C-alpha cells in the first residue's frame, strides 16, 4: 500500500496517482504514517457516496477515523464542534451560525464585501510598485478573508491588522510550534473576552447572536460560543487566501482567460467555479470511519475501517468532467456539481461567502489594475510544498 497524502506531480498539479488509481483500481488501501491501512475513493461517485452515506461516521475519536500526522491524532482529543459530528447533534450545533451563511444573508453581505475588496486594493494602489514588486499574498490575498471574517465574527476594526497578522502564524510553515500555539491561545483568549463583553452588550454580529440565542437561554456553554467561533475563524481562511493567490497564478498562466475576464468581469462567477474545480485547496477533509460493513465498488469497506474520499480527484474525474485537466472558464457543466467544498450535510457552511468573495476580487482586481503580472517567471512561483494541500506562499507581483 502506497503511503498517503501523495505528493503533487508538481507545483499546481494534483497528486500523479490519483489519474492511474481512477483508471485501474478506483478504491483501494494506502498506508498512513502510522502504518495503518485506509480506503481511498477517487471516483467522483464514490466520493459523493462517501459524503451522505448513513453507515459512515465523522467522529474523530472513534479507532480507525484516519488521522493523517501525529498532531492530527493529538487534535481529536479537544472538544468536538460540530464539523466532527455526526447526525443529530451536527445540524443541532451547524444551525445555530449557519443563518449568517445563507445565500440571502450573503447576498446583503455583497456591499461590504465590495467596500473592503475596494479599500485593500486602493491601499495595495497607494502601497506603491516602484521600488520592486508587491507581494500579493500579504498586501491582499491574506487580508481580504480575515477583515471579512474577523469583522462577522464581531472584531473592532482597529484590531484586525493585528489579529489577522497572529493567525497567519499559526498556518505559517516558517512558524515554530512554539510561535503556532502562542498565537492559538491568543485568539483563543480574545475571543473568549468578547464574548463576555457581547453577553452584557451584544451587537449586529455571529458571537453576539451566539450568546443572545444559545448562552443566555443555556443551549449552550460559554466555552463553547468560544470553540465555535474560533472554528469559524480557523477553518477555511488559510484556504481563502491560497485560492485568491492560485486565481491570479492562473490567470498568468492562461493569457486567453485573463483576456476575457478583463474584457468582461460579469465572467468572475464562471472563473471562479472552474477555478474551485482545477485548484481543489482543500483535498484532505472528506475522511470517516465505516459504521458497519459497506460495499464501495468492488471492494467491501468493513465496520471501523477508515476512508479518505478525495474531491480533489473526483474534480478531475474524466467521467464526469470532459478534459478535466483543462482550466476553462468557458467550461460546459454537467448536471453532476463540483466537490470543491465538499457534498453532503457536511458541506462547506461559508461556499456561498467563499464563491462572494471570490467572485468580487476577480471582477474588480483587473478593473483597478489592468496591467498587473506576476513579477517572478512563473516556474519559479513559490507554492506550498508538495506534500500538502495547493497553494502559494507568496506571490511578487507588479502593477
Ligand atoms: C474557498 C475556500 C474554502 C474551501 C475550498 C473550503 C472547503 C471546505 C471543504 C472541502 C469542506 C467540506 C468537508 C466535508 O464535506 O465534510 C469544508 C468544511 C467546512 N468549512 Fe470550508 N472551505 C472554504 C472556506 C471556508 C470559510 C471561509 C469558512 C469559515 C467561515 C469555512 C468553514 C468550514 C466549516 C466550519 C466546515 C465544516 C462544516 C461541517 O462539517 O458541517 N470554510 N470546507
Amino acid at each position: 500500500a502506497p503511503s498517503f497524502p501523495f505528493s503533487r506531480a508538481s507545483g499546481p498539479e494534483p497528486p500523479a496517482e490519483f489519474a492511474k488509481l481512477r483508471a485501474t483500481n478506483p478504491v483501494s488501501q494506502v498506508k498512513l504514517f502510522d502504518g495503518s491501512l485506509a480506503w481511498l475513493v477517487t471516483k467522483h461517485k464514490d466520493v459523493c457516496f462517501v459524503a451522505t452515506s448513513e453507515k459512515l461516521s465523522k467522529v474523530r475519536t472513534r479507532q480507525g477515523f484516519p488521522e493523517l500526522s501525529a498532531s492530527g491524532k493529538q487534535a481529536a482529543k479537544a472538544k468536538p464542534t460540530f464539523v466532527d459530528m455526526d447526525p443529530p447533534e451536527h445540524m443541532h450545533q451547524r444551525s445555530m451560525v449557519e443563518p449568517t451563511f445563507t445565500p440571502e444573508a450573503v447576498k446583503n453581505l455583497q456591499p461590504y464585501i465590495q467596500r473592503t475588496v475596494d479599500d485593500l486594493l486602493e491601499q495595495m494602489k497607494q502601497k506603491g510598485c516602484a521600488n520592486g514588486p508587491v507581494d500579493l499574498v500579504k498586501e491582499f490575498a491574506l487580508p481580504v478573508p480575515s477583515y471579512i471574517i474577523y469583522t462577522l465574527l464581531g472584531v473592532p476594526f482597529n484590531d484586525l491588522e493585528y489579529l489577522t497578522q497572529q493567525n497567519a502564524i499559526r498556518t505559517n510553515g516558517s512558524s515554530t510550534a512554539r510561535e503556532a500555539s502562542a498565537a492559538n491561545q491568543e485568539l483563543l483568549d480574545y475571543l473568549a473576552i468578547l464574548v463576555e463583553q457581547r453577553l452584557v452588550e451584544p451587537k449586529d454580529d455571529i458571537i453576539s447572536k451566539l450568546c443572545t440565542e444559545q448562552v443566555k437561554p443555556g443551549n449552550i456553554d460559554k466555552s463553547d460560543a468560544v470553540q465555535i467561533a474560533f472554528l469559524l475563524l480557523v477553518a477555511g481562511n488559510a484556504t481563502m487566501v491560497n485560492m485568491i493567490a492560485l486565481g491570479v497564478a492562473t490567470l498568468a498562466q492562461h493569457p486567453d482567460q485573463l483576456a476575457q475576464l478583463k474584457a468582461n468581469p460579469s465572467l468572475a462567477p464562471q472563473f471562479v467555479e472552474e477555478l474551485c474545480r482545477y485548484h481543489t485547496a482543500s483535498a484532505l477533509a472528506i475522511k470517516r470511519t465505516a459504521k458497519e460493513d459497506v460495499m464501495i465498488g468492488d471492494k467491501l469497506v468493513r465496520a471501523n475501517e477508515g476512508i479518505i474520499a478525495s474531491n480533489q480527484s473526483a474534480n478531475r474525474d474524466e467521467e464526469v468532467f470532459e478534459n478535466p485537466d483543462e482550466f476553462n472558464m468557458n467550461r460546459k457543466w454537467p448536471p453532476q456539481d463540483p466537490l470543491g467544498f465538499g457534498f453532503g450535510d457536511h458541506r462547506c457552511i461559508a461556499e456561498h461567502l467563499a464563491k462572494a468573495e471570490l467572485t468580487t476580487v476577480f471582477s474588480t482586481l483587473y478593473q483597478k489594475f489592468p496591467d498587473l503580472k506576476v513579477a517572478v517567471p512563473l516556474g519559479k512561483i513559490n507554492y506550498t510544498p508538495l506534500n500538502r494541500d495547493v497553494g502559494i506562499v507568496d506571490l511578487p507581483v507588479i502593477f
